[PDB]
RNA sequence: UUGAGUU
RNA sequence: UUGAGUU
RNA sequence: UUGAGUU
RNA sequence: UUGAGUU
RNA sequence: UUGAGUU
RNA sequence: UUGAGUU
């Protein structure tokens, strides 16, 4: 049972959808004990947004640096999210279209049971195109796993 | 180029993720011109959703009822808001999962160019599991398409 | 190396797309050494599709009624096919939408080289579109196999 | 509902997938109203092959040069028509495939009701295989999208 | 790193792949600190054989049967396992086509390293075909995740 | 109907699943009549493991080296291979990943029925996983196809 | 169309 | 990793 | 959950 | 073709 | 197998 | 944009 005010999946999407010079959200999301990484990529190539993810959630402190399972555990979040961005062809370049990203990275336990242990959301938003500024739509994308 | 006040994936989704009972966006999105529409539904069979989607759009004034244009826009608006969603197989039954959603649907221009049109944003928030209460996580899905 | 004069794909859908009352093109073809079939299928259902391909041919003689060979090289010719016309994910009724096709399989050596055998080819032409006559727009597809 | 005598789809194969030195049927479609180009590609870059199509379509006059609205419109038409060229994996070169085409692309309204507006359809024909001359077959995709 | 003497996926595979009536491979697993589970289904429908994995990793205590984490790695594993089996579309019946399956769940640490915790295998075996006994062929797929 | 003593699948996998100093199974396969490639490859590019596989058949003589035929036989087996491997998006360094694998292709007849002819399996075992040696995780492919 | 559900 | 780009 | 099936 | 690799 | 259909 | 190519 997911709790009403530990909504991983919301709770990154509105961060990541705010822009206030200083709304303090971070803060408040570390003081609820939420692990929280921030960041922005922009590319024609979707290895180098997986990377920036991976590197940013590392050195923030939101998952473990060292061993493989909470880097799985993160790498299938992002490909989750990927989907949503790309909707069909996980492809940019290859596809002729480039993105322009901002991501949020969130990890914590959203159930009502501790038993449920620590998840992590991805969310992804910017907007997605041709290479040529202004030829582009907005995009989104959520990928949710257990860490 | 889009105009940053009038970007129809975010505005949708703020709209989406807002539980608000006297918030009175929809109001001012109808103020600013938007054409909006929120609903929910629930299913294990993905043709539900779509068709929830569809009616609450004709019966609102989102899209026009008759002709076959504007359906078809909304249709494909849909389908990329399902791949956010379902991430991979566009399926729930048949893979042994359900979906509770809330929607929106908002049609304007976004963009600072008159001349852009109208493009149409579908979004899905909500749940997806197995069968069973409880054993779900969240789930998101955007689709933007020129109408 | 392909034969000009013997090019399957592009003779199957010229087949297809031919409406005359009397062309006599299956008589020609099967007077060239082609095998043909022609046949016309609509559902909601992709499995119907399949069978009324797999049936007509081999009520027609196109491929062998007895054995697996030729049966598994016409369905997975009949699957490349139905990609160009579902374009995305295989499915029908489940994603709210319906088809009306006419099919050709062909079948014959479309290569100057004897050595290379006898290959097939599934086109299918018609419309796809939501449950309501005339909500709807053309779709094809065409699949080539070895067998 | 379509119109028997201005099937989009059917004619822009047609179109296609004739070789006559002087058939004139450009000019027949474009005294029809429609608007037409042709073109041809080869590659083993995906990328490469849209952006043919992109160039021929604008210089053509066959959608507008400036603005988002029918390069989208085309973008996604031309998704879809190599769905049924790629069939499964969006990938030409990466998956040691290379494709040698022809294109259409045919704009106008294929419906009775004038109230439909502009459709357009990207039509592709002709080989896909290894990267050796000869290790090939035929390979089809059309994509109908709105304009 | 993966300890030589402990690769889950290869001994899931060889524990299904293996008919001696007598072999004991189970009880050596479960002695080597494995938990396993062993089952059969066959069907036409994707959700079936998902459930009989399911309902067998609970019974046989490979999983925990309440919570949901636990029940959210084996979907996803079994997921991944599908692909394998379906290559390219996880569907069956509404794709004319029938699956029968072995299959073996082990849970259990593979990495040289204990912090790595348990990871879950779920291997399948059997046939896929037409509807009619005998029109079939092998199929096989494993997936891998972190539990 | 498949040959209980000739099940092309289980037995390509049980040859790539040993690494016995001297188990002479290959000899043995050859006595009992099957052609049989063995290899090994790793990459960041897919084509890069199509074309092992492809070049150590021909050098073994498991497929003809000249014509198409043959050729496109293996290819899409090896396509069929590749989904178990890749489940999902038949992409490596793009999606930031690298596979060590190991391959067997076999050829013959699987059935009792010798009017079936022969079969071709691709199987495919190793690790899949981040560019750093330990982040990764076994993974299985095996794909099958007439000949 | 007005948020689904058990193998 | 500190929001991409022209066919 | 204890290996499916006809167009 | 004779098992890949760091953001 | 002899061209489908309403949320 | 004026039909690609070898492992
Ligand atoms: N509209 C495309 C992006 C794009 C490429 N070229 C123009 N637009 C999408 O939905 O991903
Ligand atoms: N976790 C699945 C949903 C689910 C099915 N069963 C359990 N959970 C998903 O990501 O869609
Ligand atoms: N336009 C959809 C079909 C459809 C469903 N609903 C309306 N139209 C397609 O391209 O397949
Ligand atoms: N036959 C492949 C192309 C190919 C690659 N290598 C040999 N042939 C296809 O259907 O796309
Ligand atoms: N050959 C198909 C199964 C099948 C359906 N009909 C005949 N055979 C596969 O690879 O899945
Ligand atoms: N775990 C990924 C591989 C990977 C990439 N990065 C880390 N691991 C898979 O299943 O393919
Ligand atoms: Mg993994
Ligand atoms: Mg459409
Ligand atoms: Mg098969
Ligand atoms: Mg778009
Ligand atoms: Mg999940
Ligand atoms: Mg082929």
């Amino acid at each position: 049972t997911l709790h009403k005010e530990r909504r991983i999946g919301r709770l990154s999407v509105l961060l990541l959808l705010n822009e206030a010079e200083e709304s303090t959200q971070v803060e408040e999301l570390e003081r609820d004990g939420w692990k929280v990484c921030l960041g922005k990529v922009g590319s024609m190539d979707a290895h180098k947004v997986i990377a920036a993810i991976e590197t940013a959630s590392k050195k923030s402190g939101v998952i473990q640096s060292e061993g493989y399972r909470e880097s799985h555990a993160l790498y299938h979040a992002t490909m989750e999210a990927l989907h949503g961005v790309t909707r069909g062809e996980m492809l940019l370049g290859s596809l002729l279209r480039t993105v322009g990203l901002r991501f949020a990275v969130l990890r914590g336990n959203p159930y009502e049971s501790e038993a449920e242990g620590d998840w992590i959301a991805v969310s992804l938003y910017g907007t997605i195109g041709a290479p040529i500024k202004g030829l582009e739509h907005e995009t989104f994308g959520v990928g949710i796993n257990h860490i």
